[PDB]
Order: C-alpha cells, then structure tokens, then sequence
C-alpha cells in the first residue's frame, strides 16, 4: 500500500510508482505507473462516505464521465474499490494523466492568440457535448482544464454537475451557492440556482478574459463583492436586462446602486484581438436569455480556422438519500471494473 502525503492508495498491484498532483477538498489526486497498459496514469482518491453531499456528488460525477465519451473531456480508464460494501472506504477513479492545468499554465505563462483561440475552441468543443447530453458542468475553471504538451485539453471535475432544470430555476436575492466565486454568473446572486446552461458559458467567459491578461476578470472577495465586481466592467443593467429580475429584493438591489458605465473590452484587454473581443462580450452578457449559446459560440468568426460542426459531436443518449443508500449505489455503479 504506497503512500502519498501520508495518504494511503489502495491501488496495487497495477499501479506503481507513485506521485502526488493535487488535494481536494474529499478526494486527492496522484500520478502512478499502470503495468498492464505501460504508461503513467492520473488516479483520484475519493472518501465521500462520511458525508452525503459529498457522496452524491461522487455518483453524479461517475455517472456521468461513465456516459461521456469525448476528446476533450476526461474518460475514465478504471475504478478500484473494495470487494465488499463493508470493506469499502474509499473509492479510486483512474484517468489518463495530463501535464498541467490551465490554472497553473496562467500563473507563469503568457498565452499567444493562436494558443487562446485553440484552447477556447476545445472548451467549447467539450461543452457543445456535455450540454447536448442536458447536463450542466457548473463549476468551470482554469484549474478544471487539464493540458498536455501538444497543447490539448480536456474538461474534468463533474462533482457539482447536473441535468439541467430550466423550469426550476428561480430563486431569491443572495442564496447560497457551491461553485468557485470568481466564476459565478451575475444571476446566481440575484435569481437562478445555475440550472440553467447559460451558467456554463459565463464561466467560459471569464476563463477567456483570464486566458488574456493572466488574471481573474471578476476578482469577488465575497459572496455580494462578486456582484460589485461584474456592475464594475459591465456597467448598470439595462432596463430591458431589470425586467427578467422579478423577485423584489434583487431588483430593488440593483435600482438602488449608482450608475456605473461599462468599462471598455478593449481598455482591459489593449492587446486582444477583436474578434476575441467580440465573442467574450457575448459570453459574458448581464441577461442570461441574451447570453451567447455554445453552438453560436463555436460559429463565432474568432473560432473560424476551427469551426467544424461535422467534427464537434452531440451525445448519443442525454440523461433524462441518506449516505449510506449513496454507498450502496455507487458499490452498484462501480462493479463493472471489478
Ligand atoms: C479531488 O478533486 C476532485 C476534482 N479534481 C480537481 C483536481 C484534479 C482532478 C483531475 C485532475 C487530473 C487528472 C488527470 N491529469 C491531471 N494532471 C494534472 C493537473 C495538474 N497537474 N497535473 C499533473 N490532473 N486533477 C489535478 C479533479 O477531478
């Protein structure tokens, strides 16, 4: 039984050799040598059990990635668990091993255009078959896009994904929400729980305004400051974007707030090309319904050296409890790789 940072991986005898990548909050993730397939593999070590939140977000996340078959989205290889329920404390997902993420190319590197137009394409690429399945990824960020040297990437981390619910939506003014702040759209402050896809593409635009200047666009020290942040560049809502808030307190919010003017793309990003510019203020739109969809975002003239809808596919089958009941399910789920 190897150990990693005191953390013991239950994965021998095929894998060998091992290496620590990174910690998460219920799982961690280390490198390791497979000696049946020969070659060094990404292996996430997940102990959900102790809390149900967490183990419903370990079923969804292999549920899905056990659906999801796409070049821009991580597979998995393999899964290793117990024998039995009893014995069962953790639970392993295998993965192919990538060289770094997005978030830790941005801290030291600067990105050319050619290399932001390819890594947008690819994200987008990946997106157009996660929402073609109906599912939402929900938590996009630089740190969930895995890069290899040949500059491909891969979307991973669907522990907060969800089937989208458009016709349940609706919420009040500042309920709490689960995925990382920085990239939380406007709404999900103001009126909507993220069920939407729309959710996914604001993410997307932040991670291309970070993808051009090497820093976070929307910065939010907290919940409301996230807000502040967004009125900061985007200027007032319109009163066309006022009349989609209808819950009170939200819309009183926004009235009460001086009038900001929108601070220029092309003043933040003085070297971006136009056409990139174009895009991400499309993506990110204050109004949620005005908000550029994926397919529209991959026919946008930046993408136009790549833009393939023959070569950008769809899923072939969209998808339509105490913890331990959620044990018992993802025992169920994880049989097949015994
Ligand atoms: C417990 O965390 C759950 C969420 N979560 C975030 C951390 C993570 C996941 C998958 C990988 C992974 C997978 C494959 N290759 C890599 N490579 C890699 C990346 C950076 N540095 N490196 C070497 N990372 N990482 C680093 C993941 O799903």
């Amino acid at each position: 039984p190897e150990m990693v940072r005191g953390q013991v991986f239950d994965v021998g005898p095929r894998y060998t050799n091992l290496s620590y990548i990174g910690e998460g909050a219920y799982g961690m993730v280390c490198s390791a040598y497979d000696n049946l397939n020969k070659v060094r593999v990404a292996i996430k070590k997940i102990s959900p059990f102790e809390h149900q939140t967490y183990c419903q977000r370990t079923l969804r996340e292999i549920k899905i990635l056990l659906r999801f078959r796409h070049e821009n989205i991580i597979g998995i290889n393999d899964i290793i668990r117990a024998p039995t329920i009893e014995q069962m404390k953790d639970v392993y997902i295998v993965q192919d091993l990538m060289e770094t993420d997005l978030y830790k190319l941005l801290k030291t590197q600067h990105l050319s255009n050619d290399h932001i137009c390819y890594f947008l394409y690819q994200i987008l690429r990946g997106l157009k078959y996660i929402h073609s399945a109906n599912v939402l990824h929900r938590d996009l960020k630089p740190s969930n896009l895995l890069l290899n040297t040949t500059c491909d990437l891969k979307i991973c981390d669907f522990g907060l994904a969800r089937v989208a619910d458009p016709d349940h939506d609706h919420t009040g003014f500042l309920t709490e929400y689960v995925a990382t702040r920085w990239y939380r759209a406007p709404e999900i402050m103001l009126n909507s729980k993220g069920y939407t896809k729309s959710i996914d593409i604001w993410s997307v635009g932040c991670i291309l305004a970070e993808m051009l200047s090497n820093r976070p666009i929307f910065p939010g020290k907290h919940y409301l400051d996230q807000l502040n942040h967004i009125l900061g560049i985007l200027g007032s809502p319109s009163q066309e974007d006022l009349n989609c808030i209808i819950n009170l307190k939200a819309r009183n919010y926004l009235l009460s707030l001086p009038h900001k003017n929108k601070v220029p793309w092309n003043r933040l990003f003085p070297n971006a090309d136009s056409k990139a510019l174009d895009l991400l203020d499309k993506m990110l739109t204050f109004n949620p319904h005005k908000r550029i969809e994926v397919e529209q975002a991959l026919a946008h003239p930046y993408l136009e050296q790549y833009y393939d809808p023959s070569d950008e596919p769809i899923a072939e089958a969209p998808f339509k409890l105490p913890k331990e009941k959620l044990k018992e399910l993802i025992f169920e789920e994880t049989a097949r790789f015994q």
